């Protein structure tokens, strides 16, 4: 198996090709589990360390910049709307040279209790995330916030 | 490699774990096939050659009915405001007893141009369905809607 890196998001469930060598598997899982500790924590030292410098995002919501410093925006403004905002890894999917993960988002937007969803595909090249597709529940995140329905 | 099944939605691309059985493997891409081939189509008698009695959504759209049942209401209920839409598959991921998908939708409403994306998890057994994960970007759609700001 993969040893999964301490003090960072742990998934609850998870499924690995096995054809992966465990050098392979683990640097994929570590990729995720880094991705993920910087939504959970916004620590920007952690970017370089996860996706390479040619970051896109293919579905780069309006307003974000593209490639690394947009994930710098995206984790600042979601921490000004939810300062306490926490990320969990429901489910981890590793096969070839992608990985889905499944998200769970929690925090208080002052008065206002915010739990939402997501799912990421992530494009892994050499234990780095070169590119990515993703979506959160922001019609529910909205609503939440008090901006909408 | 997986022979596809002709007239229901192509994958574009597909990454699939090497450790499935031929057989295992075109049996999970078939399905995603058919279920594809329902949210395109709306043709009801897909929904038993596609996922268990028992299907659940573990990510239900406010408004629809859990199940079957819930299947058949949106596909109807879709059409009612936009008829002239389109499901096709963007990338497939296929892993253990589980497959990611990315879908386009696109079409028009009034004068204007439909294009928005989604990501499913579906867990697979024995070939059908049985429960699945998945979030379309209906924030993007009510706005293309003219619905939202």
């Amino acid at each position: 198996e993969v040893q999964l890196l301490k003090e960072m998001p742990k998934p609850k469930a998870m499924t690995i090709d096995p054809s992966l060598s465990q050098k392979e598997a683990t640097e994929m899982v570590h990729a995720a589990q880094r991705f993920y500790a910087f939504w959970d924590t916004g620590k920007e030292e952690l970017i370089p360390q996860t996706v390479t410098e040619n970051f896109f995002d293919h579905t780069l919501p309006k307003g974000r910049p593209q490639g690394t410093e947009g994930l710098k925006f995206a984790a600042q403004n979601f921490r000004k709307i939810v300062p306490n905002i926490h990320c969990e890894i429901e489910d981890l999917l590793v096969v070839g040279d992608k990985v889905t993960a499944r998200l769970s988002f929690t925090g208080t937007h002052n008065d206002k209790k915010i739990d939402f969803f997501a799912i990421d595909i992530l494009h892994v090249k050499d234990g780095k995330i070169t590119e990515d597709w993703h979506l959160e529940d922001n019609l529910t995140l909205k609503q939440q916030l008090g901006l909408i329905a």
